[PDB]
C-alpha cells in the first residue's frame, strides 16, 4: 500500500 | 506500506 | 512499515 | 518499521 | 525499529 | 505538502 | 511538510 | 517539518 | 525538525 | 530537531 490520509480541519 | 496520516485541527 | 502519524492541534 | 508519530499540540 | 515519538504540549 | 515519493527497484 | 522518501533496491 | 528519508539497498 | 535518515545497506 | 540518523552496514 502507499497511501496518504489527509485530514484538515 | 508506506502511509502518512495527517491531520491538522 | 515506513509511517509517518503527524497531528496538529 | 521506520515510523514517526508527532503531536502538537 | 527505527522511531521517533514526540508530542509537544 | 504531504507528499510520499515511492521507488521500488 | 509532511513527507516520506522510501527507496527500496 | 516531519520527513523520513528511508533507503534499503 | 522531526526526522529520521534510515539506511540500510 | 528530533532527529535520528541510523545507518546499518
Amino acid at each position: 500500500k502507499v497511501q496518504i490520509i489527509n485530514k484538515k480541519l
